[PDB]
Parts: structure tokens; C-alpha cells; sequence
């Protein structure tokens, strides 16, 4: 085997971001297998043909189940909303196909448990799976993980993380699927809270032990998708059934305090994923709106010169950067997807289980469920270890 | 009446920062009364005499109660730890002396209630009082309040605030009174949590309704200045909802390695947002959500224009101010309130409401339950 | 015609950056013609075949002249060093091929004049040409141009620009082609000075009228490419024949003062292209290491709230951004190349002359020549209007 | 000897900023001599008496020459425009008075030469003098000098400096003495160009060798405080080489719309780089080029540690300082130099070398020729 046949399900949701990664990866990195964009799945035959020509896929299929039967599909990339992840990923693994699944892993803990079980059985048969928490593959974030691994942070006292967006801060913005509890599973919590739960656990190497949470919906009714705005009446609106924001306190198993905030109503903030970790030997700070920077404070340095150093994460020694451009020639949102592909293809070729695993996705799911339950119950909730 | 005699108690705690304000205020601002630095109080006779020479005070007294009798003390500035705030401030008010008292107002809600009760009765008799939440008088913070008052923020959805310091992040840093519950009341919570509770409430003009909190002590014993116990929190974190509906997220800690006095506030509303960091004290960032998306963004307002609060007393644009200036501004406002027959803000009633927030956070931590704040 | 056949010369220099643009442009933008990556040119047949498979080109040719004969080449992309631009671009235009040429336009004013003449004759016959000053197509930069065009800056008093890099700040870094006067034409001046001359003229819409300049070489000898470092002797080094840094004062035709600095010895600065323009109605500030931001001060705003606003250049109303990702989902160095392609393909389809033209490239060349002459002569030099 | 009597000339120009320094220095620093604010000079009797009350001066004099006779004036602080610096400072030195003189040292090189000559002779007789380039005493700038002295920057390749202000960017802003060549000597060049010339030379420890300059006046006539001519430059830009080989690029202007007091300096060397902006005064950024590329970068040093220059006199970490503090630091250093029998820096000789740089830039502009600076 020199090539790895790819089939993608969910082009309407993440097709552009995922497809560019499959196209670019072997051009910028020397991969042990060449990914072939073989099959794009979609029920609307004319729309999926159009998408296939735009995105670079050779054939299309109406029925996702067909991808699991085709010898030219070795790996299924599942990009749909959480409500369909368990059905599709479990089937794919049982059909002997490697799987890349978007986050969050599922819509319920029960689903995620079933996925983790299937992933374990599959791994025993050489069939690999990964949950695509893309921001782990931002070079600055991978660098932060390395600095912790190298011991430069020491005993972690504090984790603080915010994921601040504003894309529905306007109450007149209409209803859609990310606002429908049934497809999306949750709102801010599941969509963007998941990212920061996973990023903080990834960087520290520690896990959240207990949480105290509050979910809020600021705008509970919104114009229906084709409401009439005349010279919008009350009868033209429908209910919002997910959270607009989720906030929570945490303790980590190692003892650190954590403070988390994810919202779609942070007016002026667009994709501001903010993380700061404070430990006995140093601290790290990151903001995705400055994605190419990692700030690092060394607490062992002479107080005369100690301070957060601005590390421009564009050196060839930084994770992934060697595949791209010279120092100061910035990367962006899309590169992390390519880096995922590089790491997934490489794991498959080397017979290794990719990270984050479905088991890792399940633990994240358990944190999300605990925050939600904590909000409704008004009680702290422990996370199964 | 042209002069206002001042007596100060607690020089060893805040003596330098308060004295520079009393000295500077009439030189930089045209005040309706001239503050006279008349009496410095301290029980160590040699130490208080030295401090009086250094700090600009004309006479000294061993017994704080003597300030209550002296005709040349019109106003008592109380800078001791919270354990002594109630006894001193209430006596002073009852003796017909105006009072400035440091934060937090007291060590317990019951003490704060007695203080606010005395202040209310005293104010009806023309005797003024103020609690010194100094960061209100940072020009950028006063400007933030003004932008809210002008309607530029709209319906507030989020309040986030952090007060990040690292001064005891070293486990071998020694005990002091700030680590002693019997002196300070609490640790991070009362010392720096109080500041951000008050700052967010002041800027928004709204009040916290309920909280969920957790206090933590990372280092439980330290060297004496032999070793002893740390009996307060090193950090306090809490969720909040505000009466107007906003979600709040608060974090105050002495263990944020690399952060020195980072008071960070962001407020997000339907019409705009504000952001501030004290380590960039001279800046306020303001995003106008009603602006064309082509150019909408947080604008960096350098708070050094003569139209900005207090700045006209000082230096030209870009000629930065710092930590000490807010104390002078406190003095300007307090002296002017007294002269004009007005009650200064924050009032002891305001101080009491903050105390109730602090008590709720602490009680939430131990009980593991959400706690409502009385109105 | 629905397709536009591309041939690229100079893959070893800019092949990755240019090829990704030709591949991505029709996938992210709805182009009036589809660019086909038909021919990659290179004299080393085995190396160019390898490059063609990596970069996405269908065939290769040994002799660049062959591209000018092929009916499947409509447009020649010239990526080589300045020393070959005039020979290749003039020939291409005379063969009826559209041309994209890298900056600077040439190595001498005489060459650039010959290129501008050929471009004029070609344009009369419907054959288009552009000089690829890529940073004009950074969305923040295009936005800055729009704000000026909209009148928001007013009378310009000051232009300040720096291009700060450090890639040869180490004296032991060895000799190469960008250090050889004969291929490169100059060092910092021609390489990175050209970028800031053009960016400031583009944004303001004004031209430099006179300059006072100084060129410097800090490290005049460097280890030869295969020098022996034993237990590096003096005999193992060779001379550096270009400038390491170029600084100059300018006045603009409208009256503004300009202050320019380009260097390869700004230790710690990687690709920091810094521009600030101050005018009667407002000011603009930009730093490529924060490429996704434009800072804009409105001088007509109430002093109570006037200040530089941080514009995150990721709204769909900002130039080019609609083709990419949602707000806060950052772009990077590579996107400007794609935007060049979009604008070039669109100009060709619409029968318009692309900007910057070869004539615009010539005027830049005249500024560069004046700075160099000013340095040697120790006298101010006027730029032909 | 325990006290040092001060007399100040030029209150209407720098009276507030200099007086706060003389008042504050002994309260925050343990000084070997106590400065006594004894005499304020001014020809308008009522105005100078009011200012003396405001600013803390015990007596007043109409004639500046009277300060030269009075035994309670040991040190003359000269704050007038440059047109009067030479006459006053030389007379004071000759009368056996120590001198602090504002920048630039004078209006002409010839005047600066006479001042430096008098200062040299006076210093041999124990009479000290200093030119007040105040920004040297910003803690972050003093730290920058220390990092250079420690060898952390190595061989300097680049110096870039800007002093960006906008206070007369409005064409209708009125004339003042700062726009009058006969009072100020020059405009942006002498007022703010001088600061960045001295700052870069001080930090690097090197001197400018040659310059190519251009001065521009954007608004040539303005309203009086009827209209009159602006007889100075609004902006001064110049290239430089330093004696050690570095290239320098300098820009000073009053027309940088949106910039208020943005003094920006960056120094790039073989072993590291430094960057500073006064609008972020409490920060110094330091890049160590000898660091592993995995983590190399400019570190943000908050200049509020007790090991940083002067900071031990003030407030805890993160408790920011501002513009006024450098004046106090000047006083600390000047009083201590006098007490210890040392010559303070910058000296009048240092002031003269800066004057020669300014003269060269101006002469370069008019002649359109590069100009060398004498050593």
C-alpha cells in the first residue's frame, strides 16, 4: 500500500476545511501514504457533484453506507453534526475503515461510550480512529504542550480558558441547526466549550475532576428562517433550545483550579480562544486571534529580566512549521486541518493509535455532560476517572 | 471654613499611598477646602514620629481615640486591616468626624451592617463617609463608567474579571497579616476579589444576584517573618449572575506566576464592549457594535485627554499616570463632596453590599451551594 | 475560452507559493476562467519532474522558450531572480502570452524601461501583464487602500515604513544568490525595500519625489558555501557584494515626509513589515507579524473616545475574505498569492490591465535606483515623474 | 551639612513637574541631603506668589540674579526656554551654585560650548551641573542601559527611534513659545528630537558620527493666543551612522495624528535586541539572540521589580509609575552626586555633544549635505 483512499461525509458542514487539508498534506509534507480524494457523499446529487468538482473529489455517492463497501475507501472522514457521529463512525469502523470524526465526539455520553468501545475493538484489528479537535495542531498550541512536557511549567495552580465569539450576538439573527438541540446536542457548550476543555487537558496533560456550571440562553426566540419582516411580529419567531453561553469552575486531578467561559455573545470577539496556565516554574498564554504567538514566562529566570516572551511560532523547530514558509510568514486557521491529516496518515502507516482517541473524546464528552448537569441541578458534578 | 484637618490611622499599612494623596490633591486640583495633614496615629512612638516626618504629618498620637477628641481632626482616614474598621469608623462618625475607610469595609457582614447603619444616621447630620475602592478613580475606569452611562454598551450579557498577582507564588515567602484570617478577614477574596466585585458593579451600574464559588489554599504553611499556618485563601473563583441578567466570571489569585497587578475586566453588551488591564492602566479599549463592520473594532483610548476624568489636573496627552494617582482623585472627590454637602461614593452602604458578595462566595465554597445576594 | 493554461518558470525560487495559488484560486473563488497548471519549466529534468508531481503541474519542459510556443500556455508566471525577468517577460509578451512577473521588476532601470515598453505594446494587442508585489493583496493592506480612497486619512503628513528581518544576522551564515549582486541586483534594497516602497505608494496613492539614502553591509565576508570549519579560517570566506540594509528619507509628491528602513540584521524580527501613515483626518498602522489586523485612528472623532481601532480583517466585506473562513479564522502569508491570481485571471477575462502594471514596477525601480545612487553620491536624488 | 537649598527659575514652563520632584524625593528615597524648596523666581509678583503657594516654595524673587547672591540657594534649577539657559547657568556656576538645566542645553552650539567650559572649571572646584534629559530616568530605559552594559546586546547594527506627538496637528492650534525660534532654538528637532538623540546614545553608550537630515514645517502660520508665523520645524527626520558602525534612523514630529507621547526606540545587536514605547512606559522588551530558537523571543519585562532602577522607592510589582517619576529620580541622582562629590550625568559636556548633533541635522537639512559630528 502506497495510497490511502478517502471518503468524506458532511461536505456541506466542513467540506472546504477538510478537503483543503487532504489536498495539501502530501504537497507540503513527505507522507508515508498518499491520500486520494476518492468519494464525496451527499444526498442531493446535483449539489454534491458540484461540490466534488470544487473540492477535488473524483466520484460521488448518494448513500453514505456505500462508502463502507468500496475498496477505494480506506478512511472515512465524518464531518456532519454530532447527532450522526455515532451511527456513521461505528458502522465505518465495523466495516474496517479508519475514521476521522469531527468534534464533539457525540451528542450523548451513551453514544460516545459506544463509539469508544467500537474504536477499541477496531484498533485490535489495525483499524485506527481520531476525533478532530483541530486546535491541538496549531503550532503555538503544540509548542505549549511541548514546553509543559519539558517541565517548564511545573506544578499547575491555574488554568483559565475562554472561547469568545459574537456571531449570534444580534437578536434578529435567525434560527439554524447549531441552535437546534436535536442535531447539535448543545449550543456554546458542545460547540466551543468542547474545544477549550480539550485544549486545556491536552496542554497540561491533566484532566478535569469536578465542575460547577451555568448555561444561559440570552435570546430565547429568534426569527424563523423565512419570517416576514414588514414595515418582525411575535408570531414570526421560534424558540432557541440550546445554550448561548456556558461558564464553569473546575478542579483538575492534579489540584489546579480552572475557570472556563464559552460564548456566542462576546460582542467584538470573533474567534478568541484564550488560554492561560500558571504554574510553579512558569506560565503560558495564548489567543487564537494572535494564533502565531505563544507567550511563555519562565519563573526561574532572574527577576531583573523575567517576563512573558513572545514566541513567534514560525521556526522550523516548531511543530509542523517545517512544511510551510520562512520565519514570520504567518500561518492561519486552515493549517491545523492539514497537520491533523499528516498525523493521522502517519499513525496509520506506522500502526499507531492516533491522538486524541475516541476514548479521549469520550472523557471530554463526560466533562460536557457534567457541566450541563451541574447547571440544571445547581450542584457540583464529578467526572468519572 | 477653608481648611479640613486630617488624622490618619494605619500608616504602617497604607501610609505612603494615602499621605501622598493628601499632600498632592490641593497642589494639582483647585479644592474648596485645603486638607491639613495634622495627626498621624501609632502606638510605637519613635516609629510614628519618624513616619510623620517622612510623610508630612504635623503631630502624632499613641491612642487612636485621641483623634476623635481633637478639634483639628475633621476627617479620619482609616487604613488599618479590616479587623479594626468597624470599631474605629463607627466611633469616628459618632464623634462627628468624616471618615475615609479602606476596603474591604469590614471582616464580617454584621460589622459592615453596623458601619452602614452608623453612616446613614451620620449623613443625615452632615457627616460624610466613603469606602476607598481606589481603582474606581483610575481615569480609564471612570471613563468606562461614563461610556456605560452614555448608553454605548447597551444590554450587558457578559462580565468577566480577573485580578492576577504572584507575590506569594513562592512557597517560602513569609507569613504576614494579609495571610492571617483574624486580621484580614479573608485572603485573595477580600483583598483583591473585593476590588473586581466593586469595579464590575461600578462600571455596569448593576449588582451581582447570586454566586457559585470556590476558595483554595495552595500553600498551607509558611516561614514566619520557624513556620506557621496560612489561614486564608490563596485564590477565589466564582460564577455570578447579575440582577440585569448578565453572566459573570470572576477569578482572583496570588499564584498567577508572571502576573503582578493584572486587573483585567471585559464587559460585553448588545451595543458595545469594554476591556481594561491595569498593567496597561492608561488604556481603555472600546468596541462599538453599531459601527459598520468594515471598520468596527476595539479602539485603544489613551486616557490622557483633558476631557477624561481627573486628567486635567496632571500632564499633557501621552504623559502617563500610574497607581498612586487614584488615591489623589479619591481625596479630590471626598473633599469636594464634604464642601458641597453631598454623600460621596462608594458609600458604606455600597461597601456593605460588596461585603455580602464576598460572604456569599465564601459560604458557597464551603457549602458547595449557589448563594443569593440580598438586595 | 473557459480555461487559462499556465506555465511557470522558476519553481526552485517561489514554486510552492505560486503553485498553491494557482491550485486554490478556482476552489475558493468563482473565477471567470479556470487556471490549468499545464507546464513547469526546469533544466534539471529529474528535479523538475519531481517538483511537478509535488506542486500539481501536468508536464515539464527543459527550455523556457518552449513555453512560449505551446498553445496550452496562455500565461507565463516568471518566478526567477531579477536578473532574468526582462529577457523572459519581454519574450513572453512578444509571443502573445500574458505575464505574471515577480518583484522587483528588474535589476536595472534600463531593463525595467524595456519591460514597460513591451507591456504597453502587448496591452494594445490584448495581452496583459502584472508585477507581483504580493503584499498589496493582504486583506488589511487592501483595506488600508480603501480607507484612504474613502477620504478617511486626509492630507498625508507622514509615511514611515520598516521591513525588518534577521535571517542573515549571524555572520557565519554562508554566501548564496541573494547575496550576489549579479543575480539579485541588490540585497535588502531590491529584495525588501522594494516591497515597502510599493506598499506605501499603493496605500497613499501618492509617489515618492526625492530621496536621501544610505546602504550598508555589516558582514562583508562570509563562509563560502562549502567552507571547512575545523577544530572557519580567513581563506574559507568570500565577499558579500550587496547591501545588508538600506535606509532612506523621502518626500512624496503631495508633500508628506517619508522615512524608510529595510534590513536583514534586525535581530528578533522575522518578517515585520511595519507601516504607519499619519494624515489630517486619520492614521493607519500595520505590522505583517500581526497580518490580520489594521489599526485605524479617526482624527474627526470626539477626543473622549478617539483612538486606533483594531480592525480584525476577517469580515466578508473586507477585500478577498469572502472566499475564505468565518470571522476570526485567520489568514496568512500564502493567501495574498491566491488573491493575485484571482485579480489577474479576472483582469484577463474582463479585458482590463492588471495592477500593479509593469509601468508601476518601473517607477518603483526608479526609486530603488535613486536610493542606491543617493548612497554612493551622498546627495539627494529626484525620481523622474 | 544636611540640607540643600533650591531656587527655581522658569516655573511657568516646567514648574509643576520640577517642583513635585523636589518635594517628593526625600519622602520616597533616603537622601544624604534634604532639598529645601526655598526660592521661586518670577517677574510677575502676584503670579509667582500664587505659584509658590501652590508648588511649595518658601519665598519669591523678581530678579533671577538675586538667587545667585542668597546663601539659602545652593542649587539653581533652570527651567526657562533655551534662549536663557547659557546666561543663567554660567552665572550660577560662577557664583558657586550647583545647576540643573533643562534640555536642550542651549539654542546654539557656541552657547553650549561656553556652558560646558564653565561646567568643567566649576566641577574642578566642586560645583556640580546636570542637563535634565528626564527620560533617562524612566526605569525601563535605565534597565535598557543596564542590559547593554551587561553585554546582552553585543555589536549594535541598528538604532531606530521615533518621537511621535500630535499636539499641533490641528492647523488652528495657536502659536506659543515652542513655535518661536528666538525662544526655543528649533521646533520638533530641539524639543523632542533632542530626547531621542540622547536616549539612543545613552542606551547604546555610543555616539552619532554623521547625519543626513530634513526639517519640514507643515503649517507656516497660526492664530495668536490675528495670526503670525511659525518659525520652527514641525518635524525633523534624519539618517545617522554611529561611531561603532550602527545605522540609525530618527523621526521626531508634532503631526503624527493619534500619537500623543510615543517615544519608540528599538536597538538590534548581534546578541540581542531591545524595544521600548513610552506610551507603554512600564515595559521593556528584550530579545536574547543566544537563546534556543524554540523559545527565543522578545520578553515583556514589567519594570516594577525592586531590583529595577529607582523602583524600590515606590510601589509593589505591577503598581505602575508614570511620566512624573523620572523627575524625582533626577533629583535623587543629582543630590546624591553632590553629597558624594561626584559629577552627575548627563553632564553639560554630554549636553553639548547633543547640541552638535541637532546643529548638524539642521545644517544638513538646509545644505542638503551629510554632516559629521565633532568628537
Amino acid at each position: 500500500m502506497t495510497n490511502l483512499g478517502i471518503g468524506l461525509i458532511g461536505y456541506a458542514f466542513m467540506g472546504a476545511a477538510h478537503s483543503q487539508a487532504w489536498r495539501s498534506a502530501p504537497r507540503f509534507f513527505d507522507l508515508p501514504l498518499h491520500p486520494d480524494l476518492n468519494v464525496l457523499c451527499g444526498r442531493d446529487a446535483e449539489a454534491v457533484r458540484a461540490a466534488a468538482g470544487k473540492l477535488g473529489w473524483s466520484t460521488t455517492e448518494t448513500d453514505w453506507r456505500t462508502l463502507l463497501e468500496r475498496d477505494d475507501v480506506q478512511l472515512v472522514d465524518v464531518c456532519t453534526p454530532g447527532d450522526s457521529h455515532a451511527e456513521i463512525a461505528i458502522a465505518a469502523l465495523e466495516a474496517g475503515k479508519h475514521v476521522l470524526c469531527e468534534k464533539p465526539l457525540a451528542n450523548t455520553v451513551a453514544e460516545a461510550e459506544a463509539m469508544a468501545a467500537a474504536a477499541a475493538k477496531a484498533a485490535a484489528g489495525g483499524i485506527r480512529s481520531m476525533v478532530g479537535f483541530t486546535y491541538r495542531r496549531v503550532p503555538a498550541i503544540a509548542l505549549a504542550r511541548k514546553l509543559v512536557a519539558d517541565g517548564k511549567i511545573g506544578t499547575v495552580r491555574h488554568v483559565r480558558a475562554q472561547y469568545l465569539q459574537d456571531w449570534i450576538a444580534d437578536p434578529e439573527a435567525p434560527l439554524s441547526w447549531r441552535l437546534d438541540k436535536d442535531k447539535a446536542g448543545s449550543g456554546a457548550l458542545g460547540d466551543i466549550g468542547a474545544h477549550i476543555v480539550d485544549l486545556t487537558q491536552f496542554i497540561t496533560g491533566d484532566r478535569i475532576a469536578e465542575v460547577s456550571g451555568r448555561l444561559e440562553t440570552f435570546v430565547k426566540e429568534r426569527p424563523k428562517p423565512e419570517a416576514h419582516s414588514g414595515l418582525t411580529a411575535s408570531a414570526e419567531r421560534g424558540p432557541v433550545t440550546v445554550d448561548d453561553a456556558a461558564v464553569f469552575l473546575a478542579t483538575f486531578r492534579g489540584g489546579a483550579l480552572g475557570v472556563f467561559e464559552a460564548t456566542r455573545f462576546a460582542t467584538g470577539r470573533k474567534n478568541a480562544i484564550r488560554i492561560e496556565i500558571n504554574g510553579s516554574k512558569g506560565s503560558l498564554a495564548f489567543d487564537f486571534e494572535d494564533m502565531n504567538l505563544l507567550h511563555f514566562y519562565d519563573a526561574t529566570e532572574d527577576p531583573e529580566t523575567a517576563g512573558f516572551r513572545r514566541i513567534l511560532a514560525t521556526e522550523p523547530v516548531h511543530p509542523y512549521v517545517a512544511g510551510w514558509w520562512p520565519p514570520g510568514h504567518l500561518l492561519g486557521y486552515e493549517h491545523g486541518f492539514t497537520h491533523q491529516v499528516v498525523d493521522l496518515v502517519t499513525a496509520i502507516a506506522e500502526g499507531k493509535d492516533p491522538e486524541p482517541s475516541f476514548a479521549d473524546g469520550l472523557q471530554v464528552q463526560r466533562v460536557l455532560a457534567a457541566v450541563e448537569t451541574s447547571s440544571t441541578s445547581r450542584q457540583w458534578q464529578e467526572i468519572p476517572e
